[PDB]
């Protein structure tokens, strides 16, 4: 196994160290490059998201709800739990005639520190519609409802949109069903885990539906829907996280170039469009990462995350500067003093 | 290398893994078990305040302030910021006739989620006072002022306080001065790093000096001040953390058997009292527990700490019974569905 780390110091003295899972991955999911174990089995979680709404946009009959690239971006979300995704949820929720007692997820403090410390101000208790998951639940609901399957046990696993989800993760990733596990979620939905490649398969293959609509391409159903999933994503980067989320600054600064999405426990999908990177790279077409830190640091993963764009030559110094505050944390202490800096000593192997 | 993890699962599919290091020592520092490398320099952080303690009572007139058993527990905290340990602070302060203004650390947000809750609410800024270093500050500046030096850069490493800090903690681990690293802390102090068993051994050295003082046996001052110490933290572990703290709800559970620190980033250092559970362990006095998880997961080092203490047999699953919400984290989604847990694959190896 290779040694691939991010490091923590305190006056150039060791504090933590974290061990780095990476692929990069073409348009068909072949291995370009690898930190850590390229294949670890890996709980995609929220990463998953973007496989979970084309499951719900190939429901036969959603079409008919009339959501828009702001819904599907907030069927691609963990979001922050701002008045604006809230709104939303309850707006999706009218377009199907369901309620918030028909959700099966959950209230959790928001992914936002600065959103939960006016929640905690107030004694906000969070209900359903603010889960972070809300927008894809009120999918799932659409869905059942298109196929007339009812309602109540949408998120259990025999029912039909569930089946339907776990086909359309195996497919996307090129596995059997065999290959892939599944856990549940915080918001009480089915989760899968694939290896660590196949969630850059994923994103690689939304990059490359978004290239071949863009060019005026005849594509499948399945190409269409992937197209308008990038689409949605990168045209409403602060419905899949919010205001100051990695998601949002990263797909913001990127204007279109790539999508990007955080699995809970530290795990981080990118679906980069074909560029003189891409090609510099060693594929003529679209390109996907994945990132896991084995053991959970958020922090940690966007200073990863961001580091190997900046390895990877994708941006230019200009527009991963935006992100200049994750990828390089800052350690200033009570005092105003800077005490250390966070190192990445791994290496990119071809 | 040994490969000791603790492990977090959804459904018993790997989620997280975290390295640990832990060494258990006897009285002299002689390695008794260990868990990964037992030797890893580690900043010993909030868990060297008991060494910066000694420094402090060992200072030619510090006794003469008439500091109590609570100041000393509180010199030796990393407390939640509850009124009573900034009502403690400032009876320190004019115990030397100082004023907060004189103090060098600075507010952060509480460590105790319930403290910050009740700042969050009131719009509260925390300031010097509010620090959970300030305990050890005053007593600093206590041994400033004592020896008549200058108290403005009392936390500078050329003045004499730290000079004594820098010579009494290379001194309890048996090193050399260059044997020990220095950095900054958060609260602005030098701080040191070291191999981990010699945490271990500092807090050995701690537990066998009360086992002395109990005794009735001659001690030297340094003796009888680390004696003094380790009563002062059993006896006030409210002081050394909060309510709801793992370091006060272990010293609570174990009623004066051992005393217990929290290092900020995941280390953690005991000092147990000869007993039946030492002698069943093969060494005739004291002993000394040090931690470290490799990546700074808190969570995970509370849980370690608890399962290391079973697998020792110190205390009885009764005492132990009182740590059980620390020992196996819930992992309860939203819903109320139990998704996951907490694994021990560590082996202690003598
Ligand atoms: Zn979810
Ligand atoms: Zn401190």
């Amino acid at each position: 196994p290779s040694e691939d780390f991010v490091v923590t110091d305190r006056g150039g003295i060791v504090e933590n160290s974290h061990r780095v899972h990476a692929a990069v991955v073409d348009a068909k999911g072949r291995l370009l490059y690898a930190l850590g174990n390229p294949t670890r089995m890996t709980l995609a979680r929220s990463a998953a998201k973007p496989a979970q709404a084309l499951a719900i946009l190939e429901t036969e009959g959603v079409a008919g709800y009339g959501f828009d690239d702001a819904d599907i971006a907030l069927m691609c979300a963990s979001h922050s739990s701002e008045d604006r995704h809230i709104a939303r949820t309850r707006a999706m929720l009218s377009k199907i005639k369901a309620e918030e007692a028909d959700l099966r997820c959950g209230g959790h403090p928001s992914l936002s520190e600065m959103v939960n410390r006016s929640w905690i101000k107030q004694d906000f208790i969070p209900t359903a519609v603010c889960s972070n998951c809300s927008g894809k639940h009120v999918g799932m609901l659409a869905g059942a409802r298109a196929i007339g399957a009812g309602t109540d046990g949408y998120h259990l696993p025999d029912h039909p949109m569930q089946g339907r989800v776990k086909r359309t993760v195996a497919e996307l990733c090129d596995l059997d069903a065999g290959d892939v596990e599944w856990g549940t979620d915080g918001c009480n939905l089915p989760t899968p885990a694939f290896p660590l490649d196949r969630l850059g398969r994923i994103y690689a293959k939304l990059a490359s539906a978004a290239d071949g609509s863009d060019a005026g391409e005849g594509q499948s159903t399945r190409c269409a829907a992937l197209a308008h999933i990038f689409r949605a994503m990168a045209r409403h980067p602060e419905m899949v996280a919010g205001e100051g989320r990695y998601c949002t600054m990263l797909m913001r600064a990127f204007d279109g170039a790539l999508v990007g999405k955080l699995g809970a426990d530290a795990s981080y999908a990118i679906g980069v469009r074909a560029s003189d990177a891409t090609r510099q790279l060693g594929t003529d077409g679209a390109l996907g990462i994945s990132v896991k830190i084995e053991d959970g640091n958020l922090e940690m993963l966007y200073a990863v995350v961001t580091e190997l764009l900046e390895r990877l030559g994708i941006g230019s110094p200009d527009v991963r500067s935006q992100l200049a505050s994750f990828h390089h944390p800052q350690r200033v202490n009570t005092m105003g003093v800077t005490t250390g800096g966070v190192s990445f000593p791994f290496k990119l192997r071809g």
